[PDB]
């Protein structure tokens, strides 16, 4: 199987798994002390629930026998018939799902019932994630019309980003959101999460070539490039508006990482530089805008991942360099790729937002998404986990 | 040597090394602020001491020329005669030893003299760990009678688990153990440790195939499976008894990881599901039981690793699927494997508990294991390291 | 390209990248709460700035067409002409640069303007790092006269170490440095950084063989060996002088890691033991000495990396074992290698110290390195980032 290739993907899988709690730490540092445990716990739960559902039927629904090009059959339920390298792919893909669910927790920070999140997550994984994976990577209709997504610009970032926006709108602002700022209880904790996310992204984008080859190497180069550019942009903006806070710096880096994800294996360093530069700017604008509109999409999964993934997914159609991976974009003489990307981006963006909206309201109506005001007041660590973060 | 295989084991070795301080963080978050440094420091010391002893003679005693099938000779002392791939194996195995010693620190939390722990650790590594490794993996008597242990259900988990129980009983309860609860000073710190342990377990179980092949892939799949199942079980139990604390969730996940370790490369996903389900239940019961019996085996190395490793090691004899790795268990028509496992489990469990008991008392009699009451009062960070965790 | 080798270097690159924020956490725990964010932020900025400059021209200046054996041309600017495996090497090397810059932040702890550090870093990377890399690894004059540096004893440790000493002397002591001790605000945070540094060093030294072969395996063995020995030494010294603080333990381990870096792929375990033993002693003495001289080279980049790298680089000339990697040192009958090392060490030590001194003063004169007294008083988290570490 090429031990080298198996080695790299085994490693990449471990790396993406680390990103799940990595998201938890990243988010936890930004919420109040009384909700720190909850924020982290959500990422671990996201991992646990994802592994089970993926095995049970999630994998099959994403990559099983195609039906009308919109979803896969149940031929791989309980991994029936999944062997050898297919097992590794299943496992690697399983982790992409988990990270996606964790990113989404941005929209429910400090005020959701754990039980409700689990229910919603299970439904979302079933009706939004699996379909997307199938459409783009499971031989679905989007792949058929030529759409590309190297590492999940759409499958992972647009989905969680826009789903987060829908969820935030459904669950409502946190008490005191408009009145006064919620201060991050531990920026260092968030920076630890940020370090784990950058590190794990090596397996995320680099492992998406599914081999230890020139494409993986390219993905690693441009991934770091876009991250550095977007992080530099936010640093500049930070200075332009005051002082460069560390949160803005790593938030910018992540914008660049999300934007390059769908294009990591198709563009060159120059293209990577454009992608990161634009990502830094548009994502910052997106953040400012949702803030202006007073939407409590708390940790900016939308502005960063949603918008970053949207831009990067479209950028693929403009900058794909055939000398890099055969595929060519607009600037390389091929208008068709751009149209495939726009269709894919338009489709995934609308579906993620609208369907999540339906699922969120459904669950809210069925069991209620938000915790009581008093639980929100005492904090979810105590009220939802009967634990205290620090003593 | 197959660069791919060397690559994977090099990586797996790095991964297992990370698990050592990972154990330190995991444990540190659960003790009081005045003992945080001590708890972490112990894991680093465990690593340092293990590397030296392993090199000096530990490796040789585990994997050197067999003598009566119970121990290895000194032909590899100072790595004399260890070259090429044998060097990599030595290094990979070295890290298993280190993690084992760190897990054991559970039984001495908040009240042991560092010097005494070092002495005990050196003795334990010599008279308990090395023998076990030799018996099962060094061509010892247990391997000869057909016993199997894929990644250390017995060599690592039962040994540390039961040794921890013996040590706890010898050193005695912490002041105020029975009167009032000791609160974890930083659950987030513990969750960081938990994240590092899950991540490193990819190298632990996955690297035990000693190649980037189908067995490693299987080990990685079932390892994540069992972890998710057992973590889900503890989450359910947590809800059944109140609220699902994050500590219970990751403790359950670890129970599943310990249980699947001895079977990672022999069972299928369905078997992995059974193993994790039972592990979650029995380990939770074990925890409750040692608590009822008022034994201060502080961080549950026993209930989690001891019992989890015991179950998983026995489960190998029941669920080994020949279609997975040739070996077959009871349910697959082979009663013999079960008997080999029971013998191995009975032997390793009794020896670990009884011999550790002897060593602990010996050291206690020789130099005294426990710190003075006042040192316990002011905390070991100050009294044993003359340091203060946070300012 | 040997998927196995690409796999290992891809992984090693991820590992070295993690070391950058790893340095940030390591240092952050040792400074005051009011400067925690700043200390970490500096490492992330170091990474961001390094990636950009490396791509732009840093890589080319280090490994491009040689000119007079002191520097490389601009033939690889913007990675023009860099493809395949050369891209991976570029990326792997990029991370070495980033870690070096982060280590250097030791000398400006708690009192530097971020903008000034960036300017200085950019200049230093250009006039000190790139040249060194070229001299030793880019076919420069030092390589030509037979000097060796397996993983950066000189390129990374001596450079940052001595540059840090120069910077510290130029920027001046922190207010109250001589009067009273500055207490570490979070030793646990530092230990997390220490864990990440030890773990990442697997990719640092182990990946320097640029293949998953016997040399990488050796590097990994001796790297862990030297670390354990030096850490044990500091533990002993700690006991000899009082109690073994955890900071001394990991600081000793790092001394051993820095010392073995230039020799990781040339010496045997016995040589590794000598290197770590001496490193522990000389680095401890160096620390005591700079303290006696009242130099506020704050986090001992000099005593640990500077001196550790100096010793290890010289040790290569004494202990290189031809049976390990062909090269032989003094004790193995070859006096020439020792002379090459002394020349290289003398050259790199003097240049790093003197040129950094010039650059630091230049920048200080141009824009001023140090923050105002009041900013130093309120802390750089607030004054330089308008952020608060913990709430």
């Amino acid at each position: 199987m090429s031990d080298g290739n198996v080695a790299w993907i085994l490693a990449s899988t471990a790396l993406v798994m680390l990103m799940v709690p990595g998201v938890g730490f990243f988010y936890a540092g930004m919420v109040r002390r009384k909700n720190a445990v909850n924020m982290i716990a959500l990422s671990f739960i996201s991992l646990i629930i994802t592994v089970l559902l993926w095995i049970f039927y999630g994998y099959s629904v994403s990559f099983g026998n195609d039906i009308s090009g919109i979803i896969g059959g149940l031929n791989y339920a309980l991994l029936s018939g999944v062997k050898g390298e297919d097992l590794l792919f299943m496992m690697y893909q399983m982790m992409f799902a988990a990270v996606t669910i964790a990113i989404l927790t941005s929209a429910i920070a400090e005020r959701a019932k754990v039980s409700s999140f689990i229910l919603l997550s299970a439904l979302w994984l079933t009706f939004v994630y699996a379909p997307f994976a199938h459409w783009l990577w499971g031989g679905g209709w989007l792949a058929k019309l030529g759409a590309l997504d190297f590492a999940g610009g759409m499958v992972v970032h647009i989905s969680s980003g826009f789903a987060a926006l829908a969820v935030a709108m459904t669950i409502g602002k946190r008490a005191g959101f408009e009145e006064y700022s919620i201060e991050p209880h531990s920026i260092p904790l968030t920076l630890i999460g940020a370090a784990l996310l950058w590190f794990g992204w090596f397996g995320f984008n680099g492992g998406s070539a599914l081999a230890a080859n020139d494409v993986a190497i390219n993905a690693v180069v441009v991934t770091n490039t876009s991250a550095a550019v977007a992080g530099f942009v936010w640093m500049v903006i930070g200075w332009i508006k005051g002082k460069p806070g560390s949160l803005g710096i790593v938030s910018g880096a992540i914008a660049g990482l999300a934007a390059i994800t769908p294009a990591a294996g198709f563009v060159d360093v120059k293209g990577a530089i454009v992608i990161g530069l634009v990502a830094g700017i548009v994502c910052y604008l997106a953040m400012d805008f949702r803030i202006k509109k007073k939407i409590d999409e708390s940790l900016d999964a939308w502005a960063i991942h949603g918008i970053g993934g949207l831009w990067g997914s479209v950028a693929v159609g403009i900058l794909a360099n055939p000398e890099v991976n055969g595929y060519a974009g607009l600037l390389f003489g091929n208008p068709q790729l751009l149209v495939s990307q726009l269709i894919a981006v338009a489709s995934t963006t609308a579906y993620a937002f609208l369907v999540t909206l339906i699922l969120a309201k459904a669950v809210d109506a069925a069991v209620g998404l938000r915790v009581s005001s008093q639980e929100e007041y005492v904090g979810l660590d105590l009220s939802q986990h009967e634990e205290v973060a620090y003593t």
